[PDB]
C-alpha cells in the first residue's frame, strides 16, 4: 500500500487577501510553485488554517476575502487533473488559533461540549469541505485536554458518521471523504490525552506526529529538534507520560515509560504504538521543512548540546538578526528559523557554515565556528533514515510542515517521493546505527510468553512467572498464595499464545 | 486526655476449654484468675479468641468445644467487668490459623461477605453470638481479604456497625457502646490487599489495631527485629509493596509516598496508614508482641542481627529438635522458634549464655547466645516506653498485644504500658526517640501546611512554580505550564492550605 506524503500549505490572511503568482515579496510560495511532478508526489496536501469561530462553527478567518480564498483552493484543487489521488485537506486549528492561550481557544473547547454542540460544528465542517471543494477534514488543535478529550473523541465520531454518509451521497467510493489529525510528537503534550489514543484514532484515517520541534531557542541546552534515534551525549527529559491518567501499577509506568528519556522521533512513533488499538498504519511520522537556530553556542561538538544565549519567546523581541546569510530570516523578522530552502542556500553561499552529521541521532546540524551558531535541520539524507523507518515499522508514511520551505525545485518532496516509490532507488543496505531506541513495553503491547498455568493453593517464589486468563504473569515478592490479577502481588509481563 | 486503649488478646484453645481448671498450669497455663483486678484494671478491652465462620457462612465457636465450659470461661473474664467499669470483652473471628489463604475455614471468609444475603447473615449471627455469651463488641481478624473480596468485606462491617449501633440503643449502652474492630496488617505486602479502600475499610470501625510484629521471622533469610520502631540503616530492607496497590495515583504521587525499598517497622505502618485521607489517627492502635522469635545458625559480628540462619520456616515446626536452651515453655509447645516473654525472662535470669544487647536505632533488645549461635528479638518495657510515646506523640487510639498469657507472673509488661500512659508520677519529656529511620512519604492524608499564591487563570509557570487552588498548594513537574491544576497533569499538590 502507497505510503501517504502528506504536505501543508500554509498561506496567511493578508496574503490570500493580496493573493498574486508574479510577487515573492507579496506572495512567497503562491500555488503556481506546485507543478505536474509535485502534484504527483503527493497524497494529501493539507491547506491551512481555517477556525472555530464564536458560533461555534468552522469557518475562515473573518478578515478574509471570500472570492481571492475560493480562488487559492481552486488553484490547490485543479493539481487534481494531475494525480487521482491526491487529495486537498484542509486544516482546523494550529497553533496561533487553538493553543491554550490562543486566540480562539474557548471556541475549540465549548464547540465539542454537547451533543447539540458537536453536530452543528460536525455539519459545519462538512458544509465548508463541500462549499470550497475540499476532499477531508483535518483537525489541528494544539492540543486538547482532561475533560475536554471526550467531548473531543464524540465529535471526531460525528464528523466521521457525517463524511462517510457524504462519501455515498455523492458517490466518491472511489476517492473517500478522510478525517485526519495532527497530533502531539513529544511527550509532555502527548500526556494531555495518550490514555484515550484509541478511541482518538478510530475515527481517523491517519493520525500525523508533529515530531519536530523536540529542540529550540526555549530549551537550555541545544539539541537536534526532529532526532530519528538518541544520542547519549545529549541532553534527556523527564517522561510526561508516566504521570497521564492511566490506572496502571507503579512497576507498569515504570516499564512503558524510562525516564530520563531521549526525545526523539523513534520515541513518540513507539510511545503510540505501545497503546493498545492504535494501529501503525495510521500513524504518520511529520517531518520539518525548516531548521532551528540559536548562538551563543560553545564548540568541542559543533554547537551540539551547548548552552547558549538565544531568546526563548515569541516574538522575536529584538532587531538584531544574527543568523549570518539568512535574508528570509530579516524578512520574517526571526533568526531562529529557517527554511530549508534559505538554509541550503546559506551552504552554497560560502558564510563560514559547516554541515556536520550526527550518525547516532541520522540528522545533519550547522556550525559556524567564528559567530558561535548552531542550526538543527533535516535533508533529503536525514529522510533517507525516516523513510527506511516508516518502512520498516509500517507506518501510514510522512507528514511534513511546510512546502513553502522546500526549495524552488522541490528536492525534499521529491526525495521522500524517491525513497518510498522509486524503482532506482535501494535502501536495503542502509544502516541504520546504533542511536538509542525507545524499549518502553505497555500492559497494551506485551511480548507473547510461555510459562506452566497458574495452579491454586500453591504458594510462589519471588520472580516467578505462570499463565493465567490469558496473560503470562510474574511475581514481584515472595510468599504468593493470591491468584493474578488486580492483586498487587503479580505482574503482567506477556500474552499467551 | 482520652484514655489510650490497651487491648489484650486472650487466647485458649480448644482443649483448655474442655479441660479448664485454674489450680493446674499444667492443663491451663494461663487461666482467667490470673488477670487480677489490678490487671483488669490496666486494659480497656480483652480479646477473647478465636472464634471462627463455618461452612453455614455464620460465626461461631469450634464444634468440638464443650459449650458449658465455654461460657463458664467467657463469664470469668465478663465477671471481670465488676473490677473495671470501662472494660470490654470481645470476641474475635479469625486468626491466620482459620482464615489465611491456605487455611482451613478460608473458604466461609471469602463466601460469607459475597452478597447481601450472605452479608446480612453473617452480620446478624455475629450480633448474636456477641449477646448470647455476653460479649461487648465484635473483632474481625481475617488475614486477609484480597482486593476482589475488598468490597464485600467493607459492606459486611458496615452491616454489622448498623446493627451493634441499634443494639446499643435497645440494650441502654450508650455509656459503653457495642463496638466493632480490625486486626489489620501491620506489613506492606499484606496490607496491599485492601490499602487503597483503607478509609472505607476504617469508616465502621471504633479501631484498626495493627499487627504491627512478626516483621521478621524464620520464613525470612536474614534475622531481623520483629517489631523495630524505627529503621536501622545496618538491617535488611524491602520491596514497598504499596506502589502495587490500586491506587490509580501517578508515578510521581506514588513513588514520594511508597519509598523503596524500605526499612519494615512499626513506625512505617502507621505512617502508612496515616497517608490515606479520612483514616483518623485516634482509631489507630498499635500492636505489640508478648513474645520473642528465635533463630539458630546465625554467626557473629552484629550480635546476632542481619545473619544468615538456619531455622525451619514452616508450620508446624518440622522437627523434634528443641534447641532454646532454657525453654521449658518451647517443650512443651513443641516449637523453639517462639518464645513467651515470660520465658525468655527467665532464661536471662538464668545462666544459660544468652547477652541481652539492645539497639539504639530500633529501640528494641534482643538476645545473643554466641556459644550455640541464637538470636531472639523480643520486646520489653524499655521497648514499650519508645512505642508508648510514640503512640501518644502521634495521637494513635492506643495498644493491643498478642497476648495476656505470655506476660510474666506479676503483670509488668501490661503494668508498663498502663504506667506509660496513665501514671502521674511517669514523665518521658526527656525520652530521646532517636536516630533510627523514619517513614517519610507522604500521601493525600498526611500533606504538610503551605502557603502559596493563588492561581491565576492565564499565567504561564516554569518548572517547579507553587499555587493554591482548590484549597491545596500544587508545584509544577516541568515547564510553560499553562492549565490549572486538577485540569492539568502536570500539577502535582504538594501541600494543604
Amino acid at each position: 500500500t502507497r505510503k501517504a506524503v502528506i504536505g501543508y500549505y500554509f498561506i496567511p490572511t493578508n496574503q490570500i487577501n493580496n493573493y498574486t503568482e508574479t510577487d515573492t515579496s507579496v506572495v512567497p510560495f503562491p500555488v503556481s510553485n506546485i507543478t505536474p511532478a509535485k502534484a504527483k508526489q503527493l497524497t494529501h496536501i493539507n491547506f491551512s488554517f481555517l477556525d472555530i469561530n464564536s458560533n461555534l462553527e468552522c469557518a475562515w478567518d473573518p478578515a478574509t476575502n471570500d472570492a481571492k480564498a475560493r480562488d487559492v483552493v481552486n488553484r490547490l484543487t485543479a493539481l487534481k487533473a494531475h494525480n487521482p489521488s491526491l487529495r486537498i485537506m484542509f486544516s482546523i486549528g494550529g497553533w496561533y488559533y487553538s493553543n491554550d492561550l490562543g486566540v480562539s481557544h474557548a471556541n475549540y473547547v465549548n464547540a465539542v461540549k454537547t451533543p447539540a454542540s458537536r453536530a452543528k460544528f460536525a455539519q459545519s465542517c462538512v458544509r465548508i469541505m463541500k462549499d470550497y471543494g475540499f476532499d477531508g477534514v483535518d483537525i489541528d488543535w494544539q492540543y486538547p485536554q482532561a475533560a475536554e478529550v471526550d467531548g473531543f473523541i464524540a465529535a471526531l465520531q460525528e464528523i466521521r458518521t457525517l463524511l462517510n454518509q457524504q462519501t455515498i451521497t455523492d458517490g466518491r467510493q472511489a476517492l473517500p471523504y478522510q478525517l485526519t489529525i495532527a497530533g502531539a510528537g513529544g511527550a509532555f503534550f502527548l500526556s494531555r490525552y495518550y490514555s484515550k489514543l484509541a478511541q482518538i484514532v478510530a475515527p481517523l484515517d491517519y493520525i500525523n506526529l508533529m515530531t519536530y520541534d523536540l529542540a529550540g531557542p526555549w530549551e537550555k541546552v541545544t539539541n537536534h529538534q526532529a532526532a530519528l534515534f538518541g544520542d547519549a551525549a545529549g541532553p534527556t527529559f523527564y517522561n510526561a507520560l508516566r504521570e497521564a491518567n492511566l490506572g496502571w501499577s507503579w512497576e507498569e509506568l515504570t516499564r512503558a515509560f524510562p525516564s530520563p528519556f531521549s526525545l526523539t522521533v523513534d520515541a513518540a512513533v513507539q510511545q503510540h504504538l505501545m497503546m493498545e488499538g492504535v494501529p501503525s498504519a495510521k500513524i504518520v511520522m511529520g517531518v520539518p521543512f525548516y531548521g532551528r537556530a540559536f548562538k551563543g553556542v560553545s564548540g568541542g561538538n559543533g554547537g551540539q548540546y551547548s548552552s547558549h544565549s538565544t531568546p526563548g519567546e515569541d516574538p522575536y523581541p529584538s532587531t538584531d538578526y544574527w543568523l549570518v546569510g539568512c535574508e528570509e530570516c530579516v524578512r520574517d523578522k526571526d533568526p531562529r528559523i529557517a527554511s530549508y530552502r534559505q538554509l541550503e542556500q546559506m551552504l552554497q553561499g560560502n558564510y563560514g557554515y559547516q554541515r556536520l552529521w550526527n550518525d547516532k541521532t541520522k540528522t545533519p546540524y550547522l556550525y559556524h565556528a567564528q559567530n558561535g551558531l548552531f542550526v538543527t535541520y533535516d535533508d533529503a539524507e536525514s529522510f533517507k533514515y525516516k523513510a527506511k523507518y516508516i518502512k520498516q515499522q509500517q507506518l501510514g508514511g510522512v507528514m511534513f510542515w511546510h512546502l513553502g520551505q522546500d526549495n524552488r525545485n522541490g528536492d525534499l518532496l521529491a526525495a521522500l517521493d524517491r525513497y518510498f516509490n522509486a524503482a532506482d532507488y535501494d535502501d536495503s543496505q542502509l544502516d541504520m546505527g546504533t542511536g538509542l531506541r525507545y524499549t518502553g513495553v505497555g500492559p497494551g503491547n506485551l511480548p507473547i510468553m510461555t510459562a506452566p498455568a497458574y495452579v491454586p493453593g500453591t504458594t510462589y517464589a519471588q520472580g516467578a512467572l505462570v499463565s493465567y486468563q490469558g496473560y503470562v504473569w510474574q511475581t514481584k515478592w515472595g510468599y504468593i498464595t493470591s491468584a493474578p490479577g488486580s492483586d498487587s502481588a503479580w505482574l503482567k509481563v506477556g500474552r499467551v499464545a
